[PDB]
């Protein structure tokens, strides 16, 4: 019977419960095989030599045109759009009236009045809703991600979408291009010759080397991979299936799955009212140790995640006055914790335990994510709740387990912390988590982007 | 240049070097999404409630019809053809002239001249090479297994193929009939009904329940799938995904890799020379500790994977006078292997280690398997090598890893052996193995199909 969010949780009882114990499944990194050679050589290649991402299929695209679509960005975005021109692009960060995030993803300056957003599902279903109700002279295309389990359907989008990386990446990309290709600013975008194409680039990195993003119509996709497979063996690139690819955050440091906070807030009723029954928002999921009966704790600002440096009081933008209101220096700040290899061992050594009642929650690798939203509680020597771990893996290139976190500002680089890992009661109900009981693991407060520190 | 197997082993040195290094990858289990819920607690339904398993995409399907159909089955197999009539099936396993298993298969006998073959490529490779140059009067389609990585495109078989297993299993197929439906014998063939479709039948089961195999074309495939779905709401059926549907085995006891042996010997060349260049033969990979530079040393014949009770000295087949020379007593057999839990848990420790200069080769979960055949030795007390290691994993039914090995025949049950995992030197070149060191790993003998066994 429920059509929308608002009805949705109006009739599904505490809106924490139902998330946590949401029926989803696994977030999935849809389409691209998981694994080409394996999750191990392909994450070191990222480090050591090149490598081709597919980023064709697991964000969703809004295609933005019209006479007010800058106008339409300027008044969601908390970023500035003072001197915003044609190829250059923003990582588009909207919150809501009470300043927190809804979501983030790429935005594209394509050329006059024309826009393309590219990300997670929220903040997507935000620029449509204001789009569709705030009376904005513009047009949007919305092209969905791929679906999660294809099962043989035939899968099409608008464009595909590679980056190229690693410490060679610019030698492959030069290969392809036929000469020297400049390197502009970052998140700048011009051209690149691919097989007698013109393609459209974005500069980007990892890792300390420059690599690009590339783009075109979808019809060009083979075309363009086969290119960049054939240029880049020289300088051992290899393709990195969906296994491996979400674990990149994990040492580059973004945070890609804020709880988005329009769960509460009379503001945000409408909002409620227009996003349908089997949105992202609604049926999806969340899953980890924090708990707390109230959804507005699962919520971060910008500041808590490393958008503070983004905020800029030049425009006016929704939840402006809140982030006004906000100290930037008391806030929670975002970390990398590096999980003990001891205690990793010992979660892992519970699977093969023929004896005991029960095992520590299954850490898959590389990526150990088993909700849209992950929400571990960060616990300090005393037992006080100092944060939320909202990311969690392996990296192969550090023989560690490593999680991306917002904690206490004044929690000291090198301190240990502990992860709660595991749920409560032996596991909520979401398909992805079998019976477990909690282990706490320690956890050492560590720069992001990652960097090794002494304890 | 080369365009069959016997021009790519002339040119490309020894034949077990070629293999163990091969550029093929994984062995992939293709389309079926991985998880559906998670891989343990879909393991765990096929113990404890029921399974829907999708083997629509992994297998190759050849038809033959014509009235030299079944001659050149009776030809060709090890199986007795006496009395063999339409609705039963056999596990068809040919040998070559030297008694070797080449593959092995589920051979359907659908009608008068009608029959269907269900496996993997070696023994259906073998069956259109006899139908071809033969002089067989019949006619075969062959509709290979699924793309390893469709990459969006999309995907079509003849037919679909299921199967519904778990203690609960024939509960859901008598709901789905519409009343009582008889339990065959094992592999006769008969039908039901689905949501108003007659569906053929194959009587199956696994861990001491009755199930089912059913097929169908592949038109009808989603209306099968959601009445069984539907259906099994009442009794915990849930889908089973292709990251745990092949660990199945490890506790049901088939060994489905052994090597196609048909690299040697003066009578197989005719075969080598009709085999593609790309075949299964000539361009797949393998893996595991068990070294010799005699690829005849990978061979195995039917006794000592589990088919000797099949051979039937009852009509003419090829390899039959190699398979009389044999005495049964002496040989090696097929056995489960119980690896030890501490082994397990300092094999995943090592993963974590940020100081030491190797760790222990990566053993996924919950199938292991990093090439088409695996090949690990087994080795006593004294260092011997005593069997061969074929199919290695994780049953999170048992809490154990677990592999299926032939040994010599006088070891008894409960005997603690050892399985070398990893390769030497650091590793082959396969793409799917990452740098490691080897390990002993501790194995008790235990019986197939697997049950817990005091060492």
């Amino acid at each position: 019977a429920p059509t929308n969010l608002e009805q949705v949780l109006a009739a599904g009882g505490n809106t924490v419960e139902m998330l946590r114990n949401s029926q989803i499944g696994a977030y999935v990194y849809p389409v691209v095989a998981p694994e080409f050679s394996n999750w191990r050589t392909e994450q070191w290649a990222w480090r050591n030599s090149a490598v081709l991402f597919d980023q064709t299929h697991h964000m969703v695209d809004l295609y933005i045109r019209g006479k007010d679509a800058l106008k339409l960005l300027s008044d969601t975005m908390i970023n500035s759009p003072k001197g915003w021109e044609p190829n250059k692009a923003k990582q588009y960060v909207p919150v809501t009236p009470y300043g927190h995030v809804i979501g983030d993803g790429i935005i594209f300056y394509l050329a006059e009045e024309e826009f393309v957003y590219v990300g997670r599902a929220p903040a997507a279903n935000w620029l449509m809703y204001h789009a569709q109700t705030g009376g904005y002279n513009v047009d949007i295309v919305h092209d969905d991600r791929s679906p999660s389990r294809p099962m043989g359907k035939p899968v099409q989008r608008i464009s595909w979408r590679f980056q190229i990386q690693g410490p060679k990446a610019w030698d492959v990309i030069e290969k392809l291009h036929g000469g020297t290709l400049e390197k502009l600013k970052f998140f700048n975008m011009a051209e690149m010759n691919i097989a007698g194409m013109k393609i459209r680039t974005l500069r980007h990195g990892m890792a300390g080397a420059p690599g690009l993003e590339i783009w075109g119509p979808y019809e060009t996709q083979e075309k363009a991979r086969n290119a960049i497979l054939e240029a880049g063996k020289e300088f051992g690139l290899i393709p990195v299936g969906s296994r491996a690819y979400p674990s990149n955050t994990l040492e580059s440091g973004w945070i890609p799955s804020p709880l988005p906070a329009i769960y509460t807030g009379d503001k945000l009723k409408a909002y409620r009212e227009w996003l349908p029954a089997n949105s992202y928002e609604a049926s999806g999921a969340i899953g980890g140790s924090f708990v707390s009966s109230n959804i507005e704790d699962y919520y971060v600002n910008p500041y808590e995640i490393g958008y503070g440096p983004f905020v800029k009081f030049d425009h006016d933008f929704i939840g402006r006055d809140a982030l006004e209101a906000i100290d930037p220096a008391t806030q929670r700040k975002k970390v990398t914790l590096a999980w003990n290899g001891d205690d990793m061992a010992k979660i892992y050594a519970s699977l093969f335990d023929t004896e005991a009642d029960a095992h520590y929650k299954f850490f898959d690798l590389p990526l150990a994510n088993y909700a849209n939203t992950n929400a571990d509680a960060v616990l300090d020597a005393a037992g006080n709740v100092v944060g939320m771990s909202m990311f969690t893996g392996y990296s192969y290139n550090e023989k560690r387990a490593l999680s991306l976190a917002t904690i206490d500002h004044e929690i000291p680089v090198g301190t240990e912390l502990t992860v709660l890992w595991g749920e409560e009661n032996g596991g909520t109900r979401k398909t992805t988590v079998e019976p477990h009981k909690q282990m706490a693991v320690r956890a050492v407060v560590s720069p992001v982007p990652y960097s090794v520190t002494a304890r």
